[PDB]
């Protein structure tokens, strides 16, 4: 009922468990579990995995492994063939539930392979981790966004992941597969249009058809970019380059 | 030669046949055909035929008819149904064959029960204007573009359509099949954008996406509008509403490295 | 006059007071105060007090309560009857006066109460603006002690959307703090919807203005339906 | 029937009146009425009257009389007191009524006083009307209105008005100055001056058509949605210079334009 | 006077003269003197010119050919070359005088060698009046007491509607009057502009500060013209401008 | 490789040189480098120099100076009289060049008359350690937060010789004009702004993701920088760091543009 009855339900849990495998975001969630656990079981008893995989970009997985070596952690990068399983590859409605049962499969064979008790995710208290048998400790021990908050200051975490990533598999129709290819164009045209400024942006896959989905306060500053966007992201393999007069 | 030639040469071919039906599209080459035909042959031996079908709205049947009348001509009205020809059913890229085949069939069997001599215009197989027998006595008369409007100044002709029209066609990719929903879907779609004050406009279909073409210089005002014309063309039956960032007719306004980088991207499809 | 030793002051002066209640607003200034205050006396001897009226948003009161437990201080909910006073409720030149007067007041008795010896308060007693904390200095102390959350858009009160001299009602004040609310939700973190009865005048910071185009149809149906018969955007700005 | 057919018509009516007073505003219609008054009847059996008053702007009255002259017309200017009726001066609901009144009336008597059969306007089939748009124009028993009675449409118009080569007219459509105030406030010459330079201002920045509603302190600018994305570089300038003119607060009505 | 003792003059003067070679530049007072020259005298008997030259724009002489043979007239280009004449190369305030004397000694060789009595103007009653007096042209129109209101209303009555509205002006304009014209920087001002225009802007000036073009648009299109800043800025410097400037000022 | 290992060798180059000055601009870069010091080596052996000059507005010295005392470091005032060289004066290609010099060498003279083993600056006889222990501006962001740095100049301060030709000579007054115009631009919300002098004619550069906000002072700026001394008052259709957001094709080819002058 207190964040100090919270913290130490948390650290029971913690010490309990003795060696743990910590699935890393670089998000704040992710950051509490991490620095909680090196600083009641050590170094050398916490393995921060970061994945690597298609459906993210190569920028957010760098950052995510650069975040846990700066909390002083141990991080092992592990790749995930997502595009192996139809339900990802044909990119059905339940994708994210075969995404999340495959990534949580490889980290109960490193956390067998390292000795860990468990492994560890970031998930709070507001389905294919429940079947991993992988345990959200922050959601035990009854943390809500506030407490994450509460004691992320109180162990003088500042740095850790504000933007929220989401799969690429949200910019394409549920009925489209998804491909190498498609993905890196997709990936290279939101990188593009971020660089100009825009951070919150999707650029939705519809076979030969871009539709840029942009802040609506947005975009009437963007109409001084509308040629270099249209060509660039014509060169990264669209045939027509448009924007959703909906927004974001 | 001289403008006197080109009007001989009319006047003669025109006298010759004695009795015509004229395709008229309420353009100004159709218009200086019909007045013509009707000052050197005469209402009775005249007969105007304006296409009404799917491809085209309304608007310009009814403004291509009242035209035809001004002129002083007898008018037909035919309906013709391109969606029953599978080349226009489906958009292929020689849909505009067959739907001028289809068309010159229609006239040909007007003008051969009328009494008319010949069917008159403006301008994969046979061509469909020789295959049907139609006669183009501008261009046999070796008409330029200038002449038609110096020869329609002198007789004193003032309204007629100086938009170009567009099969609706168009809007749709190659393969696409056209249906009466989605060619009216289509239609009201550029017609509630011109509606908003922008005439020069293409919604193009792409199943659930409308891609909407404007020039580029309007863009700018149009952003007033995005709301509006998403829930608009969305009632209509599209799912997605977007603006191309090309523009309408994309490349025409580019400058020359990538006016050329256009040209070549397009040269893909 | 570094950090370290402007913060030796701060310190050293919450030591003397032993017991204090902090006027707490929910920005960077009156957190860092709140945080210092449990810093040096401890939980069992701060009391941070947000103040609820009809002239701010739910949403700021909301705000600064969840934050100040965040700080992991004690925190009291005080409701301040502003309309109760006539030169607020008729919205006078010298409305502001009366109204700070309540608002002391109120603070005062509540640190009566709990054994308080001073009642704090941000201001750049203001301690902060004692130990000379510019607005440089509460950034680095700030996150010096790891806060990263605090209400970083300054509220103003929703008597300046009136004329001086126009009665404020609890619904004209709810319509005007509804139609800012929809104005933000849109990306306009910095809005006036100016009260004229029948009109509403919207003012923005110049800069956005080209911005606001793709919303102008959406803000006219809306602020009608709130009770505006025009809906208007101010030529000036803000 | 036929635009043909519209046109026989009126030269028919026209030849059967024989001498006429057409009441001239300047617009395309109107244009169209007098042109074919001139061309049927001669310059000596027309008499184009233009209305001067404090309802209508110096700048269109101006325009119309040069282009009543060009077209060939004896064109004879008269100044109207609508302020004079207190219907008018309170702007009621009810004014049109009694503008209109006011200005028929006033054009019977210079028909009356030349050879003139009848008052013709420029009123066609659909059409707004003059002092209160949006009640469909209708009628005027004491007048005739040859391209309604010929079923001219706005469509026909533009098309015999090009047969003639007439090119020259106003192509903003015009409204009374009571338009721009509430019902029930009373109009003043300060206020009416106060938005006819506004809006005069306006439209040299290239906006020809605007309003500026008339709020006390308060000016509230209605532009056609379209154009309101090439105001914003004149923000500064709008604001300073209505403020010069009275008004305390220049803002932009987020509707548009009717 | 009136208007049909004004036109009666023109007539009357168009019959005396039998053949006759008109300056047709396309605006109103020019194309109301090529459609009375052609009423009164026939077609066989006018011959409508239309300058060509460096300080103004293929577009504006294409579309003046195009009105000339509209109006039912035979109508000739010639092609001046004004910079041959160093007050014109110069860019000097009297300049222009020197380009009008230019053209209106090549319109009396054109005329001479048609058999034409005159080379007629445009001009009207109400400047560069002195090069027409001293080459013996005849401004029919201000002979006959034509105002701009008596021009107006015979066009009208004439059912003239078609006709050149945008005045034209000698590319000299974009270049100050201490700089002298050159082949390659007026063909570079000229090639920045006529791109402007095909963007949707007909009024522009693409202003020669030798490395700098300052662009001037009516203030009300420059909103219209932020989509075209990148496209506009390259095509200028590959044009061989270094910097490409817009006039917070307006045209 | 890690952020650790980089610092590190921060942290042993500092004590190897036990009293250091540093060059401090305000920027993260150097607000990094003298943080660092300061906590490697204590207040008193750290002297942080801030230059005031001709070149640069008083806004930019006096955030410097409030920057470094703040921090903790003993801050030092020097004032470089930059247009006594005629190679700065007259603005020559080379003129940063011989401004690094004339700084350089009066921070070697302060240094020299300190104690300290070495002049510090910012850069990833002169150290910069950032550049020795392999830091990347992506590294000094990361470690700038790691030390709870908030502020420092997020705008890059340049020397106001950027905004004249090469060739042109500066003087008090043009200066004065170019710092006015960018200080009256500042004041409309617009942080990062250049105001190129071509004489008569001032050319604006503005990010190009605020130009479609500017619309609104075109007049204002007019009639603001012609009472300042222009005549014509201009906008960069180009922006601010033209070509950096382009496309590949018109970013090589704005890139062949300026590499032509």
């Amino acid at each position: 009922a207190t964040l100090a009855t919270k913290k130490a339900t948390l650290v029971a849990a913690l010490k309990d468990l003795q060696r743990v495998t910590v699935a890393f975001s670089g998000g704040i969630d992710s950051t509490l579990v991490l620095k909680m656990a090196l600083d009641v079981l050590g170094r050398d008893n916490v393995t921060a995995v970061v994945a690597n995989s298609e459906l993210f970009t190569d920028e957010e997985f760098d950052k995510a492994m650069s975040l846990a070596e700066e909390l002083g952690a141990n991080v092992q990068g592990t790749t995930l063939d997502y595009l192996s399983d139809d339900h990802i590859k044909n990119n059905t409605p339940d994708s994210w539930y075969y995404a999340k049962k495959m990534f949580y499969s490889r980290l109960n064979d490193i956390a067998a392979n390292n000795g860990s008790a468990a492994v560890l995710d970031g998930m709070i208290k507001n389905k294919a981790r429940s079947e991993a048998g992988a345990r959200s400790l922050l959601q035990e021990a009854d943390f809500f966004k506030t407490d994450v908050r509460a004691l992320a200051q109180e162990l003088g975490l500042t740095n850790w992941n504000k933007v929220a990533s989401c799969s690429v598999s949200s910019r394409f129709p549920y009925g489209t597969t998804l491909t190498h290819d498609n993905i890196a164009q997709v990936m290279a045209a939101e990188k593009y249009l971020r660089s100009l400024g825009f951070p919150t942006v999707r650029v939705r896959f519809h076979n030969d058809i871009a539709r840029i989905e942009l802040p609506e306060a947005r975009i009437g500053d963007f109409l001084v970019f509308n040629d270099r966007v249209n060509r660039q992201l014509q060169s990264l393999g669209f045939r027509y380059v448009t924007l959703d007069l909906g927004g974001f």
